[PDB]
């Protein structure tokens, strides 16, 4: 009885209704569009739900207004460093896609215009954008290119120059006020593990890398930029080998024989940089991020099942030819309850395995062959594992078999509904659908009449965990050999809703009674012509199977000891 | 099936039915694959090698 209860709660229908429509209001944030309304600017455009943010970073990122330097062979080409050291390199900057590269070191006595190299497509197609644009209040510098060549060989390092506290412009005391400048003084350090823009570790200090020492370059590179026009320029200074390091922390000598015979070959030369420039709009020019809002309309409505016929003879009135209508009531409750409880219950749990598969979870709204209106909150999800009591029990007294087997599935159930916990981020969902309060997850438990003996420990409580609640269901069927099935159910209210598992269709049906004649046959007859059905919502459910239960009662297991090797075998 | 993938087919489908002498018809009007999914919810381009 209270197993189809705690699965599918009854929801109540008047016999003047069909069903009830579910309308679920939620937000999107997406880019483009023609008009003011409608989805999509000439074809569809796809959105996502706001929520999934939450779990995830680069869905509600923003990259729309920084000043990125781009190629327009023919007229720009100029500034940029020859791409016959590094290639030309693909970004993405809000809608356009282009290639960039690292702007040259200005040679003595040459400028360059920064907001001549800002023309994205979007701002070009866009019109001629306000010309009252300012530079970001702060300036500075992205990455810096260094390559150390040996014999002809260039290899090229990007280091990250940024946050370097040295590495931002700083206003003038000198000139007009919009001139900001900017003085890089420093020695930067490249590292044994150091990366390469190329990838792994360079061969060229491959040999003075293995000897256990670390290289400081002294860089000097001094340059000016104005924070209002565009026309600037920055050249390197300097960039020599200083000092070497051991794996101690301790200084070298650049003259000993070993160091010395290590850095001979090696030459450091500035190539270019990156400007990590922003603009300032005080006139808006940008269509970002948008909040839009769209409706889904899902229809359940509930059937009618074939009629349970009672006959019985007519012209007389027994107790034993004529069983009690009581019969007829029972045998309804077991056909509403019993066989199609858990045959829907287990044509879920194969649904499930065949579209989500064991252990692969799916972003929000990402399939609808699934059911139910859970689909827009929690990641679809579906798991199971197996159990071997058998061989997943070490025991060191005879005493203490049966509370060490309890402790072991306790141990796993806790750890798949944690893991559960994890990976779907139902509490968020169920914080959001319900405002103001955070009633915690419960956990239904679907059992036979054996679990119920070990599941129940008699020592530690911890059978679902710390803080939760749970209630455990037994039944009689015999399809439930040896299965445990766990998930997540609502005991508060009862009306429909995305977070509760499944609701059951009911319209109540009453009986007829009459005096029928069928083929000259006369007889009374009886019916109940059932109006019910089981629905879905909640795409998170697990099962564990259970095996050799009475085996690993039945014979002893003694430990699983990994003999180590000093019996020569290795 | 092996790579990790699997199959999604639009379908729009559409009929009509009377319940009243039993009369009806239903035809189909949209099938075809459109997207591959990855070992995740992301599409995967049906150019990229491996899927061609």
């Amino acid at each position: 009885h209270e197993f189809a209860e705690l699965f599918y709660r009854t929801y109540i229908v008047t016999p003047d209704q069909a069903g009830f429509q579910l309308s679920i209001r939620r937000n999107l944030v997406w880019e483009g569009w023609t008009g003011e309304g409608l989805s999509g600017e000439k074809q569809e455009i796809s959105k996502r739900n706001i929520l999934q943010g939450l779990l995830d970073y680069t869905t509600l990122e923003t990259n729309s207004t920084e000043l990125i330097p781009v190629i327009q062979s023919g007229e720009n080409d100029e500034q940029f460093i020859d791409p016959s050291v590094l290639p030309a390199q693909t970004v993405k900057q809000g809608k356009d896609t282009f290639d960039t590269n690292f702007l040259k070191f200005s040679e003595n006595g040459e400028g360059f215009n920064l907001l001549m190299l800002a023309q994205t497509p979007s701002r070009l197609k866009k019109g001629s954008m306000t010309f009252t644009d300012s530079l970001d209040s702060r300036i500075a510098l992205k990455q810096l290119l260094i390559s150390v060549t040996k014999g002809g060989t260039t290899e090229l390092f990007a280091l990250d120059v940024n946050r370097d506290q040295y590495a931002a412009y700083t206003a003038t005391r000198e000139y007009n006020f919009r001139l900001m400048q900017l003085k890089f003084h420093t020695s930067l350090g490249l590292g044994e593990e150091s990366t390469t823009v190329a990838g792994a570790e360079s061969a060229l200090l491959k040999d003075l890398f293995d000897l256990g020492y670390r290289i400081e370059l002294d860089v000097k590179v001094d340059g000016e930029m104005n924070v209002e026009n565009g026309n600037g320029d920055t050249s390197l200074r300097a960039l020599r080998l200083a000092r070497v390091f051991d794996k101690e922390g301790k200084e070298i000598a650049l003259t000993d024989s070993r160091v010395s015979a290590a850095l001979s070959g090696l030459t450091v030369t500035g190539v270019g940089y990156s400007l990590e420039a922003r603009l300032t709009n005080i006139n808006q020019l940008e269509m970002g991020l948008l909040i839009d809002s769209d409706v889904q309309k899902q229809g359940f409505m509930i059937p009618t099942l074939p009629p349970l016929v009672i006959v019985k003879p007519a012209m007389v009135e027994d107790d034993k030819t004529y069983p009690r209508l009581e019969a007829l009531t029972t045998a309804y409750r077991i056909q509403q309850m019993r066989n199609n409880a858990v045959t829907t219950l287990l044509n879920r749990a194969d649904t499930l395995k065949s579209y989500l598969g064991v252990g692969v979870p799916h972003p929000i709204e990402s399939n609808l062959g699934l059911e139910g209106v859970g689909q827009y909150y929690v990641r679809p999800y579906y798991n199971e594992a197996t159990i071997d009591v058998l061989n997943d029990l070490n025991n060191l007294t005879s005493a203490a078999k049966q509370t060490d087997i309890q402790g072991l599935i306790v141990s796993k159930i806790n750890e798949m509904v944690y893991t559960a916990d994890q990976l779907t981020g139902y509490t968020a969902a169920l914080e959001a659908a319900f405002s103001g309060r955070s009633p915690k997850p419960h956990v239904a438990i679907g059992t036979d009449m054996r679990l119920p003996q070990y599941i129940q420990i008699n020592g530690d409580d911890r059978t679902v965990g710390i803080g939760y609640d749970y209630t455990i269901a037994r039944i009689s069927d015999l399809r439930m050999k040896d299965k445990i099935v766990m998930t997540f159910i609502l005991p508060n209210e009862s009306e429909p809703h995305p977070l509760q598992h499944g609701v059951l269709g009911f319209i109540p049906e009453y009986l007829v009674d009459f005096n029928m004649i069928r083929n000259q046959r006369i007889g009374r007859e009886i019916r109940l012509t059932p109006r019910y059905r089981y629905f879905n919502f909640l795409p998170i459910m697990l099962v564990i199977n259970v095996i050799n239960l009475e085996e690993a009662i039945a014979q002893r297991t003694a430990l699983d000891v990994n003999e180590t090797q000093v019996t020569p075998a290795s």
